[PDB]
């Protein structure tokens, strides 16, 4: 069975995108700072998560995984840093150069690395110190960005992929990805975003304040069930309004501006809940935080900087395919 190392874990997309493709995954371990995400991470996959700095993170502890796959989703923003107390520093994005510093003194170099990142991270100098070791320690290494809306999945997130294979000479592209995505184009089959949404709720607790509609409300991107997109989701979500995320209309008014100006709170507009965000990353229903310390608010913080499980899924189907499963 495949020995995986899952850096920067958060809530397991990874390990739920492992387990979509059907990969003989056994978790050694699972890395994150954030002991609210570890919690969520546990309760659902098993104790598998750590508390640990990743920049602090040597050649002996990699040697004690002795992983043969490692994924990472490293914080690497800004991506130029600014300041000259470089005494006082934290370790932000020293994590990931640490990895990178790293890498090259284990015994037994990963033969598969998973990488994801927001886009921009492609012209970054972290970036470019990413390829380099990557390419001096043999690895063929294939990047792209990909989104959730070329899978027929009705939500915009843009981010970076990197893949890289241990001494690889074949021949392979990130578009091979979409030899994996089923979805085609009936004008049926086409999902929108009924296909996320819960089902009678009581949504008092999700309507979108009036005072915040009457202050901000033109910048939000309202959308309809159906919808066949809806605006990335941030940490800012439910909080602030330009960039974190599309709300939901639930009246039948076909003429959303018109109606606007008449009498915005009849539009009946609400936030997409957490189960809803969930489900548009691709989690499993599966995915439980109500037996947890974990509140609804903090779960929104944490699907926020979370992958897309399901295109996730199809990137390792593709990286694992030497391994013959
Ligand atoms: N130096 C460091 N050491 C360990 N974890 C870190 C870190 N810097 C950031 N992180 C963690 O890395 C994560 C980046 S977001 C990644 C979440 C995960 N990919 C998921 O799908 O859920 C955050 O949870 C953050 O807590």
């Amino acid at each position: 069975r495949l020995r995986v190392l899952e850096l920067y874990s958060g809530i397991g997309g990874m390990h739920y995108a492992l387990n979509l493709a059907n990969i003989p995954a056994d978790i050694v371990c699972a890395i994150d700072i954030n002991p609210q995400a570890n919690e969520i991470y546990n309760l659902n996959h098993g104790k598998l998560a750590k508390h640990m700095d990743i920049s602090t993170l040597t050649a002996k502890d990699f040697d004690a995984f002795d992983c043969k796959l490692w994924t990472m989703s490293p914080s690497c923003q800004p991506f130029t840093r600014i300041g000259n107390r470089k005494d006082i520093l934290d370790p932000r994005s020293q994590a990931f150069l640490n990895i990178l510093n790293v890498l090259p003194h284990v015994n037994n170099l990963p033969e598969y690395i998973l990488i994801e990142n927001v886009q921009g991270f492609e012209e970054s100098k972290a970036a470019e110190e990413c390829r380099k070791v990557l390419r001096n320690c043999g690895y063929n290494l294939i990047e792209g960005i990909l989104s959730p809306n070329q899978f027929n999945i009705p939500n915009s997130r843009s981010r970076w992929y990197g893949l890289a294979r241990l001494n690889f000479k074949g021949e392979w592209s990130i578009d091979d990805v979409f030899q994996f995505s089923e979805v085609a184009q009936k004008e049926g089959e086409v999902k929108r975003i009924r296909d996320y949404l819960e089902i009678e709720r009581d949504w008092s607790s999700y309507m979108v304040l009036e005072s915040v509609l009457n202050k901000w409300g033109h910048q939000f991107d309202i959308v309809k069930p159906d919808s066949s997109s809806c605006c990335c989701f941030t940490r800012g979500y439910t909080h602030l309004v330009q960039g974190a995320g599309s709300i939901l209309q639930m009246s039948d008014h076909e003429n959303t501006h018109e109606q606007f100006e008449r009498n915005r709170m009849a539009l009946q507009l609400r936030y997409f809940t957490a189960r809803e965000v969930a489900r548009l990353m691709g989690f499993p229903e599966s995915l439980e935080w109500s037996k947890s310390n974990v509140t609804e608010k903090c779960m929104y913080r944490l699907l926020g900087n979370s992958i897309n499980v399901k295109v996730v899924s199809y990137l390792i189907s593709l990286l694992l395919e030497p391994l013959n499963f």
